[PDB]
């Protein structure tokens, strides 16, 4: 999708205290070897407290996105929270929590679920919804947060491809103006690769209780032997180059001209990473941001933009890619131009 | 907001077997009194099997609505997925899952939460995608989902106001063409409500377990307490008032002109009933259907909708008021206008 009147107005982030990955080792917690395959340095771990729940760490981020951009929290006509796990109370609607504390009353607010790429997804739902005349205002207030917590999860190992960090993040969008404009969205996906994601775990009828430890990598094997597919890797590749072409080719870019992506947080430590498929080598990616917070739920793309605009490194006239990526599969790109400091 | 180019093509709901009120109030699940109040005669149930896990559900639901209006799955450009409660695996995109098995592996899909009105809400976000031009494709597939389960969810008691039925339904849009035009969308919503949603329950980082049986009506006692609002009724009436006028107006369409409300499953029981504040009598309402079947997660929409259709209970001309409300509190209400009996 090429946009004509899609913009960034404000993104920012509300991360927990960084943790090290040297003191997780030390503590037994996670393996050596492990640790520096990954390559993860630090992860963001909030503590236990109600005011690090998700929802109101992304009711700060939400807080700080709006007053960067000078959006009046009044011209905000759809807000959409993007989460990963646990919001800290069941049976309640989140989202409604984050759109009252950061907005008001009167705007609808949605949770969104596409895995790790929620944060990436929401920019096409909302941008739509912007662009429909539903809604009476110019904005649109995305957000993500997370707190991940054992016994279900063990951040340093529950997931194979990376580490886990607690925090949140905003983007708001506008159709009027803001510091950059998004030039082009594109989604690739292959919900074929939604058994990756489940492996051979039963359809349970009620939560498993007390919880066991989550190994989404242990799910992955099992996963791939019942799918016996032969292109099962080729499936994960064709889609994120359907989605970095689409998004390069929508804003008339070449990789070349990309200053900076900011990508997901996950290393496979050996091999071809994502910076190879994508053309670009590490430097121009947000991999040195990103491996001092961990993966921090959908948010890692949010995140990402606003340290490259809070640390000034990057200047009008740049053009940065924003790349997504999520379990089912489902990798959504953009292409943002930078049109002014805030 | 008034739609020019937005149809209903295809509806279905895929229900298990009804069980009474009767029958739960003899095994002691449910008071007597209680029974007699709600009026609910019977909820659909589940068996605890696999195949009838919530994502699969809805993929027979979408299948079956795909079917009635003979769009092609390789039209569909969105899959939007809404629920209340557990899926049957975590940390797993149970929207893809439904997209897969619909529709195919090139669809983007997402999870939505907004409560029982997430139903109604797609509808809006996703006439909104079609009309934006981000996917090549003429139509989306909205479905819902939900099978409750102890300890956590007692479906006769879990919530004050209603009864939970298990099951999944589906509604097919379409920019083309389809057996109904949907005429209007308009959202009521105020988000001060939320906390009633969540009583005095503390952000916990972990879900809790063992799982305590759910008390939805007890947090909005404890809830009411704790914001102290002198209004807390206005602001219902004014949201529920505000989604019906507008609903109505940019229809063009006056109250005694619909021949039929499709609306949530509730009651009160105390001659004073949401029948009254939308100005229809009962028997114009969707509740002699809905009480059979309780309250099937965000699918009374879709289901009262196709239950009006499959049994040719509205005629060409007829126009709809399809009307949702949940906790948020948002309530997003819809006029159909029924072009052909299909
Ligand atoms: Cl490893
Ligand atoms: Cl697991
Ligand atoms: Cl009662
Ligand atoms: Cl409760």
């Amino acid at each position: 999708m090429r946009w004509e009147n899609l913009f960034v107005s404000g993104v920012a982030a509300w991360l927990p205290p960084l943790s090290t990955a040297q003191d997780a080792v030390m503590a037994g917690l996670l393996d050596p070897a492990r640790s520096k395959l990954r390559g993860i340095e630090s992860v963001t771990v909030a503590s236990d407290a109600e005011e690090d729940a998700p929802p109101r760490m992304a009711a700060r981020a939400a807080r700080a996105a709006l007053g960067r951009g000078d959006v009046d929290p009044a011209d905000v006509s759809l807000v959409l929270h993007s989460s990963l796990w646990f919001q800290g109370i069941d049976l309640w609607p989140a989202a409604s929590y984050v759109a009252h504390e950061a907005v008001g009353r009167h705007v609808p607010a949605f949770g969104l679920a596409q895995r790790c790429n929620g944060g990436m997804g929401a920019i096409e739902l909302a941008g739509a919804y912007l662009g429909s005349g539903i809604g009476a205002g110019h904005a649109a207030l995305l957000t993500t947060g997370d707190r991940f917590a054992g016994p279900r999860i063990d951040r340093w190992n529950s997931v194979d491809v990376t580490m886990y960090g607690d925090g949140a993040a905003a983007l708001v969008l506008s159709t009027r103006d803001g510091f950059a404009r998004v030039l082009s969205t594109a989604t690739g996906v292959d919900n074929s690769l939604e058994i990756l994601a489940r492996g051979d775990e039963p359809f349970a009828p009620h939560p498993v209780e007390p919880s066991p430890v989550a190994d989404l990598g242990t799910r992955t094997v099992r996963g791939a032997e019942l799918a016996d597919l032969p292109d099962l890797t080729h499936r994960y590749i064709d889609l994120l180059v359907a989605a970095k072409t689409q998004a390069l080719e929508d804003a008339g870019t070449a990789i070349e001209d990309i200053a900076h992506a900011v990508i997901p947080v996950s290393r496979r430590g050996t091999g071809h990473e994502l910076h190879d498929l994508l053309g670009l080598p590490d430097e121009r990616t947000s991999w040195a941001y990103g491996r001092t917070t961990g993966h921090v739920g959908a948010g890692d793309q949010y995140a990402g933009l606003a340290h490259l605009v809070e640390n000034a490194l990057v200047q009008p006239g740049d053009r940065v890619l924003l790349f997504g990526g999520g379990a089912g599969y489902t990798c959504t790109a953009a292409v943002v131009e930078i049109l002014r400091m805030p």
